[PDB]
């Protein structure tokens, strides 16, 4: 069984949700870090990046780019995409909500600093009034441990990844959402996930002022 | 038999790719157009919109929001999402590229006016050097009429949609890409797509800064 190989910077960025999903599924993978503009040029010139961009994942004979394509493939392969078309529709709707909020956060430290504090408050309010209530409502309507089909899926994993990111941003945001808190604890305790949250795993740290400025300089 | 209901404004925006897919698949649908802040409030208050946003499509007993979720469901249901996991991976890769370029073009008339010149030039540079070559290469390497599995899929339909948007932007960008021209012709002459492209269909015009700087008030 040939191990998936992830090509990305040694950073969270657009590769983290893939690290989470693979690791939640107990799937062992290798990372090949891109450290120089030469490292990227080499992947490009080898014809390995369909749109000249990373992330790229080598898996089951394919050089897969585009985050959503990579994630969809992994989730079907490891039975984390529900069990039929309608379950997939619910999963997709949830993760796309997650992706909207998460995209706003991914792209917050690269925004204009005079309207960056306007952007931070906008997020915070969407979280409290838009997204966290939407997921709390799903959990409450099923009363089950999982968002869809009463079974672990990518939606649970990605929601919990998101709750970790929202906690780094402000710890009080989840405080009035008891069902989200319990989901985070439950998923964090699954064996694969617990292992991923432990030190020494492929899970990556947040980008700080140092690692961001250096990245832009060399690429 | 029992039609999908699309909830959006009377415009392309984020609902147009859904109109194209449903039309291509042979599926007749209804549109319930949002006209005021008050129609949108009703949708919200009635618990129709999971994240308070449109597009929303009522289909097969569900109330689906999020463009990609809608498209993904329609594509599987009507067998436009390939035959297996590996083909769906190709389709997904291709459609996500299309989406990236398509979003750049969607947001073009909305960027700060002073960035418009630079952004348009970068879009045209991406089209000529990144996107169109990628897709030309796929069609050339297989020698087939369709992008994936020698069979019609959403990737053909959504690429051809994008070739129409790019044509509106600049009709010369496709000129050095003969297999893209030929795919456009072929898909355009499929009866369902031909019908949808005819005058009178649910196909929507380009945004105008009339209906644009006025649909923000919704
Ligand atoms: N839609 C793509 C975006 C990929 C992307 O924006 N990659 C960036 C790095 S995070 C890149 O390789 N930039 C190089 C370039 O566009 O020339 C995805 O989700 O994978
Ligand atoms: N990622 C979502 C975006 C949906 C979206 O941005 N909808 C806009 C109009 S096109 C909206 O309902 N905005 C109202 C709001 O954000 O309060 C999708 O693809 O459906
Ligand atoms: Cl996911
Ligand atoms: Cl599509
Ligand atoms: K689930
Ligand atoms: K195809």
């Amino acid at each position: 069984a040939e191990k998936p190989k992830l090509h990305y910077f040694n950073a969270r960025g657009r590769m983290e949700s893939t690290r989470w999903l693979l690791a939640a599924a107990g799937v062992e993978f290798e990372e090949k870090f891109i450290k120089s503009a030469e490292d990227l040029d080499k992947l490009r010139n080898d014809g390995y990046l369909m749109f000249q961009q990373v992330p790229m994942v080598e898996i089951d004979g394919m050089k897969l780019v585009q985050t959503r394509a990579i994630l969809n493939y992994i989730a079907s392969k490891y039975n984390l995409y529900g069990k039929d078309i309608k379950e997939r529709a619910l999963i997709d709707m949830y993760i796309e909500g997650i992706a909207d909020l998460g995209e706003m956060i991914l792209l917050l430290p690269v925004c204009p600093p005079e309207e960056k504090d306007a952007k931070l408050a906008l997020i915070k309010e969407k979280i409290k009034n838009r997204y966290f209530p939407a997921f709390e409502k799903v959990l409450k309507s099923h009363g089950q441990d999982y968002l869809v089909g009463n079974k672990l899926s990518r939606a649970d994993i990605h929601l919990v990844e998101l709750l970790y990111y929202v906690e780094e941003l402000d710890s009080s945001l989840i405080s009035s959402f008891p069902l989200l808190k319990a989901l985070k604890t439950r998923i964090s305790n699954l064996p694969t996930v617990k292992k991923f949250l432990q030190p020494g795993s492929p899970r990556k740290p947040p980008m700080d002022e140092k690692s961001l400025e250096e990245h832009r300089k060399i690429f």
